[PDB]
């Protein structure tokens, strides 16, 4: 719809990035095609599509409308056969927006090596929730979106700390619009679990080993957040939701231009929910705060400045798990699934909030720059009290432990980056170059020496958290740990034929660990990146890629001799096949994968039972793995107005002891989530619905009161969504959304220190949504 435009005579590589910008669609073409050629002028209100034909006249460009993209091409009279994956040249770095794409299935993407390359064209396991998918589902969380991610499982550590798996190995790497965050431990990485998506446009995960972009991270996966940004024309909405236990949302999201130009853009949202739960006493409020600002410093460098804030404050917090499994004399408890063993004042609160500016400039080469600064913060403030233990006793009595845990940790990260194409050998390749830099910096006190508290409980049956709050004394400790990475990295896409691209790449990492522990050391780690991706047909392409990370460990992952274990690293070894439809309307693909790691941290059990260095006292071993499975997955349109997202994955994982490992993560899943829109006389409903199953899965727990080891199963279980929404006037909708139809009663977590919880039961959202 009509876009004020300003593109005078330039180089028509200039003018197509110049109006992907003022346009805000991403415009992808061939720099080859563009390079001796000029743009013709455009001035004025005018449509996208008007205005685009208007800029090429006499270029002899044709262009692709393809929803929040345009691919532009130079036809010839000759052609001996198409280059579907010919180097192109794009707009946004970060990829196609989803916001308004109408579409579970996304545009284009550079989570993979920074170069934009669409799902077909990626060498690697790629699965993307894109907006609207968000909207349909109410998935309003970083939780509610893994829960419906292909291929993923989440897993309860706590009522306020979920665990997400990929491939056999908890995903412990998050990167923001691209920017990686520290995330060692559960000290520098507060909130990362509970994320609003109100201010994001879309999260995509890169399964595998994603050591290329995150530097020293975890095996599994990457997951990576985009934000919201700006736009040229103006535009909101506002939402209201009520859902089962009292869980009430508002949100408000505003965007547009800020002065008569349009040269200054921002955007704006803010986010409350307060919930209380089908958990007796607890409750979470949680605040979210977003703005942006745009300047158009010229029109090919852009300065861009922006900050978010999110807190969860949450009351009726456990340590671990809902309730314990054994009781006193080692029977498996029995509880209704409102049972919370955190007392009434338990609190994990956890709070994040960045500050970042990006300068990102346009080289007449058709190369492109970026520099983004970010100062992040990370703090949690944490009141913990919880029955813990094997309680009951026989007298229905049971004993509270409560520890107090505060701390902060401040991050700031510098990343510069360079991309560009280049001629070779007759054809058309590029490259991205790039440099990092994050020192970030965890501060806290912990408080364990609780001074005259009576810890007990007179009845567990009717636990209420209704207990008392203890005198934390003074602080038990002082933590004070820094961890500074430094990267550098590279990578190559060669158009080798009209049918064959070439990934050649790496990164050289340094990083160190400083602090209360003795210092941690890697200097020059290379992590290679190899893949390559075969044409078949118009449809169909095959790849295969290499790809590796490691990890330093955790100081405390020492051996028999008091040395630190050599880092926890991993390959991913891949081969596919992925398909392409409708104009890349709708994606396929179907994968192949093994991940082998070396050194997992493996506590040794043989030295563990009589300590012989008078140096240390409970040291590890560090052993090899290996992942076997396979994937495939859908995402897209099935038929002109019905979308799906649906996704199946095998696997199973062993270490060198033979045995299986990550057996809490089930061996197969499957989902499937759709909606339809109706046309005719009823074009203003949308349908939808969804299901997730998942195989057996179980946990070897070590019952104390009996001395011995028992296994706790999950039997396969399915879980099913439906959903709603009537678009009853131009500006106002409203939903339901329903979730467990069935009522499913089922665990997602046992064994987590010995406790257990309960999956949501059936629960309802009903929301309206205001767009002005
Ligand atoms: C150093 C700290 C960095 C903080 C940056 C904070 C950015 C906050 O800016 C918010 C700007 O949002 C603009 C919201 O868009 C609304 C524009 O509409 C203009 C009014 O409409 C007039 C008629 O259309
Ligand atoms: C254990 C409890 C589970 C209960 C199961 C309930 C499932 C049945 O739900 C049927 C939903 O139909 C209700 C219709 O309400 C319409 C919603 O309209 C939204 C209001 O729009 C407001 C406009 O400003």
């Amino acid at each position: 719809q009509e876009v004020e435009f300003d593109i005078p005579p330039q180089a028509l590589g200039s003018a197509l990035q110049e109006f992907g910008r003022q346009a805000d669609i991403q415009v992808l073409y061939r720099p080859e095609e563009v390079r001796n050629k000029r743009s013709s002028a455009i001035k004025g209100k005018l449509e996208p599509n008007q205005a685009i034909t208007e800029l090429l006249r006499g270029t002899g460009a044709s262009v692709d409308f393809q929803g929040n993209a345009i691919t532009i091409s130079v036809a010839e009279a000759a052609d001996s056969s198409v280059d579907l994956g010919a180097t192109m040249i794009t707009s946004n770095q970060l990829g196609t927006i989803t916001e308004d794409s109408g579409s579970y299935t996304p545009g284009t993407i550079a989570t993979a090596t920074r170069l934009v390359l669409t799902p077909r064209e990626t060498p690697q396991s790629i699965t993307v929730v894109t907006r609207q998918n968000m909207d349909d589902f109410g998935l309003n969380n970083i939780d509610d979106v893994m829960r419906h991610t292909p291929g993923i499982t989440v897993s309860a550590y706590d009522t306020d700390r979920n665990n997400y798996y990929a491939r056999g190995f908890s995903i412990n790497n998050f990167q923001y619009d691209g920017i990686p965050s520290t995330a060692r431990n559960v000290g520098y990485s507060a909130g990362n679990t509970l994320s609003d998506m109100a201010i994001y446009d879309r999260v995509e995960v890169l399964k595998g080993a994603t050591g290329l972009l995150t530097g020293a991270g975890s095996l599994g996966a990457t997951i990576n957040l985009i934000r919201k940004k700006p736009t040229h024309e103006f535009k909101g909405h506002v939402e209201l939701g009520a859902g089962s236990w009292d869980n009430y949302r508002s949100e408000l999201d505003v965007s547009g231009p800020l002065t008569e130009s349009g040269n200054v853009r921002g955007r704006a949202v803010a986010a409350y929910q307060d919930k209380h739960s089908f958990m007796d006493h607890y409750e979470r409020k949680t605040s979210v705060y977003y703005g942006i600002l745009e300047f158009d410093l010229n029109p090919d460098t852009m300065l861009t400045v922006g900050a978010d804030y999110q807190d969860n404050d949450p009351k009726g917090s456990g340590w671990s798990g809902s309730f314990p499994l054994f009781d006193s004399q080692g029977n498996r408890n029995d509880v209704s699934r409102s049972f919370n063993n955190g007392a009434k004042w338990s609190s994990w609160e956890q709070y994040t909030r960045t500050v970042f500016a990006n300068l990102e400039h346009n080289f007449a080469n058709g190369w492109v720059g970026k520099v983004q600064l970010d100062h992040k913060i990370n703090g949690y403030h944490a009141p913990l009290g919880a029955i813990m233990g094997d309680w009951p006793a026989p007298d229905n009595s049971a004993k509270i432990v409560a520890q107090k845990y505060t701390g902060e940790t401040k991050s700031n990260s510098l990343d510069i980056y360079l991309t560009g194409p280049f001629q070779f050998l007759g054809r058309e390749h590029e490259l991205v170059v790039g440099t990092s830099a994050s020192f970030s910096h965890w501060e806290g006190k912990s408080y364990w020496n609780l001074r005259n508290y009576d810890n007990t409980t007179d009845d567990f049956i009717n636990w209420d958290g209704d207990i008392g709050k203890p005198d934390w004394g003074t602080p038990s400790q002082y933590i004070d740990d820094k961890t500074r990475q430094l990267g550098s990295y590279m990578t190559a896409r060669f158009n080798v034929t009209d049918d064959l691209n070439l990934f050649l790449g790496g990164r050289v990492v340094d990083y160190r660990v400083t602090g209360l522990n003795p210092t941690i050391r890697e200097s020059g780690r290379f992590i290679p990146y190899v893949g390559a991706v075969y044409d078949l047909n118009d449809t169909y392409s095959v790849y295969a890629s290499y790809t590796d990370i490691f990890m330093p460990q955790d100081s405390w992952y020492r051996d028999s001799s008091n040395k630190l274990l050599e880092p926890d690293e991993g390959q991913n070894y891949e081969i596919g096949i992925k398909g392409e439809y409708l104009d890349g309307r709708l994606n396929t693909s179907l994968a192949y994968f093994e991940i082998h790691e070396e050194n997992r941290a493996e506590e040794d059990a043989l030295y563990n039972s009589k300590p012989t260095n008078p140096a240390i006292t409970y040291a590890y071993k560090g052993i090899k793995a290996k992942t076997k499975g396979y994937e495939a997955e859908i995402s897209g349109e099935l038929a002109p107005g019905w979308q799906v997202q649906a996704g199946y994955t095998h696997k199973i994982i062993r270490d060198d002891s033979g045995k299986k490992v990550s057996t809490w993560e089930p061996q197969d899943q499957l989902s499937l989530y759709t909606s339809y829109k109706f046309k005719g006389a009823l074009d203003k409903l949308t349908v939808g619905g969804g299901a997730r199953w998942q195989g057996k899965s179980w946990q070897m727990v070590y019952n104390n009161p009996r001395s011995r080891w028992e296994k706790f199963s999950q039997e396969d279980y399915w879980l099913v969504d439906l959903m709603a929404r009537y678009q009853i006037t131009d500006k106002l909708s409203a939903s339901v959304n329903v979730n467990n139809v069935f009522d499913k009663t089922y665990y997602t977590n046992i064994g987590f220190y010995t406790s257990a919880s309960y999956g949501d039961p059936r629960n309802l959202m009903f929301s309206t949504r205001w767009d002005f």
